[PDB]
């Protein structure tokens, strides 16, 4: 008997099954449902169209994400999503093996509760545990004191950590993240003349954005020679065998990262966020910090964000220390790898809260 | 079997066996408990954090000192640290060899009776002999006549010796010691927006307060001096590499030890203090304690504490006398090796407060 | 001619002319610069938003406090918000009238220094003088004898006074304040969903604390109370017509000024601050400290700290003492009205710092 390990986040859900390397199964966290009305007497009509498959036929369907920065907010369809996961893509009985979740730091609390009794009275899972991923990125990377920046496709947050110990206080969320560089991309877009709407269309420019963009070491330096040469520009082709031209949108649209002015938003960059939680912490840890930051979650996937990074903190912090950006190749999985490594340790099989617990101390139990 | 020698401080703890020329162990005197919560499982939770141990990972830690004004006022936190002492740093079986401990005089008598119960109830010595440090700090400059003047992170304290015979109605106390001289750095150092206030902050204060603070020969003048040049300035680098300047506190801060008043104490100064020990002994000792005035502890140990003395003690004492002030290269250990000195000789050998007699007599056995 | 008596917090300005028996114009101590372009021709663009007229628009203003724990962080918003009180909320000529100014303890020098050449240079008063809250507060009341707790925005001090006579050795000072407080509701109000990021939402935050916020006698007791009923509970109205459900927050924000652990500060509480702070005087000093304990400044203002205040002292104080603390209906302007007495005093007038003097004695002047 092997826990499994489910990784929820707001754009993908990664399963599997404790023990193993990486995940068995990775699929878009949508739900789509039919906007047209069915015609050919003959066919079935799947009310559950989740994932890839839902993926595959968006042209008919209306895409919905029932997770929004991190808090749930459509139950009916997250537990639609939890089915297909436990039977269609790990195909598991969940009443045999213990559940190991995940969630963001500084959630509200009736998100864990409503989680914890879907499982315990739908699923009837033995026991389970809710971790926080951010610990879990440390996990994976076999280290005890560093501070870990993940962020992915609802919620940035920055956890500091030495010797083990945890410091609560010193913890930053910034709602800023992968949705909101695909809506600011969707705007952009528009001063070419490309018009992306629908919810297939996001799908689309979300693609186009995991391509084309990428991270300017400097921003306006960059400004001043995209508009003199045209070699920065480059093709993509629709679904449909159109073909559209980028051109300084590649490095736009990921800027907003380091510059949240762009979307609106009154708020600082992720370097910043970064400087200030290092500097609530005592003073003689934050050497250590500096020493050793960790790049989690799929939206530190563009090409340079390690030299950015390193630059802005180098421009921040003292002459004297050495900022050392540490960016894993598999840095995309790191959470689910790190619950794979806790969930498998001796010392781990006392935290696990079974039925039994959760039948006499209440939902709050989590707690 | 050789006896082992414990010179217990308020700020520091001196341990060794006898026969050494120097203590082999030498770590601070504090206790540090965790103020977060571990958050990795596979870690272990220490208890004990005592010593350079805990002066390490003071970030996540509370320091305490068990030892205040050299009266003991947490003996269950005293009681880990002789154990520290005695497993960790020597790494000897108490039981096997003779403990030699000392003690500053004018202490009340419940502190050595709760001293000797645990040593020979906990930790099971053949025996002990508690010593006055002053009289140590004699041993081991080999003299038999001269005034003793110990000042270390409790308290300080003069004691003239004639000929060998004490003269125990002279003896002189003055709490005011280096832990109030770091008190005030912190205090002062406000004047220039540098803010410390954690226990860590405390230890980082007193680190730089022994290496940037010096004695001036005389203080008004140098005041003004001081006032006219920057070329007292010094910089001092923090652990997480801010530097800070420090200007006139450099001798400001030690001069509390003459003018007691900086720190509002209704006090007189050491060579006060001195002068009124030495004018309580007979009028025919009085040359021999002027030309001999020992100086003991690492609170002597500042820059031009020598001639500053030797100028307030020839202002005070006649003009016929030749005061000379002895401030050996060594004087931070002249008490442990004063101990280890009267512990190897053949007469002592008759002091030894055996267990068999504590048995019989009670606690009193030591007075 | 009437001397203008100008306190300056951290969170609000409180200025008038000596001889009133209330500060006339009360406004916030913040600067808002607009975060938008503006699109319509034919408006005015005003540059200094100050006060309650950025108060008022807040909405497309980004909000910064120019005064930090008592210590001025931009000198050229403290320039406005100081044009702005002389020119718009008093409307007087500022070079016609002395000026009387405060400042908190244990300051750093040179933000006295550059608030007193800011004053003579730019403003051009004929004199001024520089007082301290704690002592004000006690004029305010009729006495002579007491220790102060003056708590405020910024910063938190108290000052015992024996007979006229400071003691200022035992003055203590704890940079914790009401800002903290408002800090920590923004933090806790996320475990119910509701969050709190914008420079406006914290001015929204301020508010509910200030109105349903109260002090628990005992805390523990009061918790397992208010998980058992929801009659804790309370509502309050948004700005846009949305509404809020408040718990056991209510009770638990203030706590952080007894217990600071709450806000990850290793410091002690306002109760043990003050004990200390006794604990430092002389012996016969100490009876009539503990018969006369004076509360000032705005975070005091919560119902219920008189009583918990009480109980913690006597149960720090030996049983004999009568720990009484007062609690003025008007202590929200202790300072001003203090100040007002101060500076209508015939024996007063000669501690006026006249131009003439600081151009012959340099900024030291005021030291
Ligand atoms: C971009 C795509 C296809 C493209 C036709 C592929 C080719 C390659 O692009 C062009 O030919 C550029 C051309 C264009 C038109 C004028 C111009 O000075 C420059 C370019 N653009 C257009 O005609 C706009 C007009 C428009 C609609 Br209506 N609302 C909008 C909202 C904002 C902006 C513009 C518009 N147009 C028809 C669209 O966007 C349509 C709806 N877009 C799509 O179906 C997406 C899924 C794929
Ligand atoms: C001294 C240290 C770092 C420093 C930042 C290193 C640099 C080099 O010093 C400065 O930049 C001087 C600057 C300053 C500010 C205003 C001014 O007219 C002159 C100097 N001082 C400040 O901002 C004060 C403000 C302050 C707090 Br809040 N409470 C206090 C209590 C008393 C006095 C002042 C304060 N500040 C943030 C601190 O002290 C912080 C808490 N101190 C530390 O973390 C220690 C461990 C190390
Ligand atoms: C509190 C306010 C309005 C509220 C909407 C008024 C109503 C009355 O509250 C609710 O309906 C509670 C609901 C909620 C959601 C899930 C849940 O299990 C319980 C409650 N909360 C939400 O949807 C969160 C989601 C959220 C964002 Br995004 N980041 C966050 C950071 C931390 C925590 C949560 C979040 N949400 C949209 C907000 O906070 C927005 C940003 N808040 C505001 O604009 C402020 C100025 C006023
Ligand atoms: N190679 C890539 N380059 C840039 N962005 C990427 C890349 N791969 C994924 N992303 C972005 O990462 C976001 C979510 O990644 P992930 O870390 O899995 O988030 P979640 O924690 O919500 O599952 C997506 O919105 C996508 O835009
Ligand atoms: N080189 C130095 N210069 C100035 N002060 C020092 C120096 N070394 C140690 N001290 C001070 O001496 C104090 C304690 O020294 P020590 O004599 O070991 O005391 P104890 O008898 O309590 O062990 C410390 O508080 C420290 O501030
Ligand atoms: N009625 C009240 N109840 C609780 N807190 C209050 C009340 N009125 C004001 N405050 C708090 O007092 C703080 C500042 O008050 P004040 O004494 O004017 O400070 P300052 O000395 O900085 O002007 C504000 O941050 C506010 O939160
Ligand atoms: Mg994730
Ligand atoms: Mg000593
Ligand atoms: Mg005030």
């Amino acid at each position: 008997v092997q826990a499994l390990v489910v990784d929820n986040g707001s754009g993908n859900v990664k399963a599997g099954v404790a023990g193993d390397d990486a995940p068995r199964a990775v699929f878009p966290s949508i739900v789509g449902k039919p906007k047209n009305p069915g015609i050919m007497v003959g066919m079935e009509e799947k009310d559950c169209y989740v994932g890839d498959e839902a993926q595959s036929k968006r042209g008919i369907l209306t895409l919905k994400y029932p997770i929004e920065h991190g808090i749930v907010t459509n139950w009916d369809d997250m537990e639609k999503i939890w089915h297909h996961t436990f039977y269609n893509e790990l195909r598991v009985a969940p009443e045999e093996h213990p559940v190991l979740l995940t969630e963001a730091p500084l959630n509200p609390k009736a998100n864990r509760e409503r989680m914890t009794q879907i499982m315990f009275e739908t699923f009837n899972v033995p026991a389970m545990y809710v971790a926080i991923q951010a610990v879990l990125s440390l996990y994976s990377s076999g280290r005890t004191t560093g501070i870990v920046l993940d962020s992915g496709d609802g919620v940035s947050h920055t956890v500091p950590i030495y010797e083990g110990y945890a410091l609560p206080h010193a913890i930053m969320r910034l709602d800023l993240a992968g949705r909101d560089l695909t809506e600011y991309m969707m705007k952009i877009l528009h001063e070419r003349g490309y018009g992306f709407t629908t919810s297939a269309e996001k799908e689309i420019v979300r693609d186009i954005k995991e391509k084309l963009c990428y991270i300017a070491l400097d921003f306006d330096e960059e400004m001043k020679a995209a508009e003199d040469s045209s070699d920065i520009e480059k093709s993509y082709e629709l679904p449909d065998g159109n073909i559209i031209t980028v051109g300084n949108e590649r490095f736009r649209c990921p800027e907003a990262l380091f510059q949240p002015s762009f979307l609106g938003k009154e708020a600082a960059g992720v370097h910043r966020t970064t400087f200030d939680s290092i500097m609530k912490c005592d003073v003689d840890i934050r050497k250590d910090l500096y020493g050793n930051v960790v790049l989690s979650g799929g939206t530190t996937m563009y090409e340079g964000i390690g030299e950015r990074l390193t630059k802005e903190l180098t421009s921040l912090a003292p002459s004297t220390m050495k900022i050392k950006v540490v960016a894993p190749p598999e840095r995309k999985y790191s959470v689910w790898i790190g619950g794979s490594i806790l969930s498998s340790l001796s010392t781990f099989q006392q935290m696990w809260i079974t039925k039994e617990e959760y039948d006499e101390s209440g939902p709050s139990i989590v707690h």
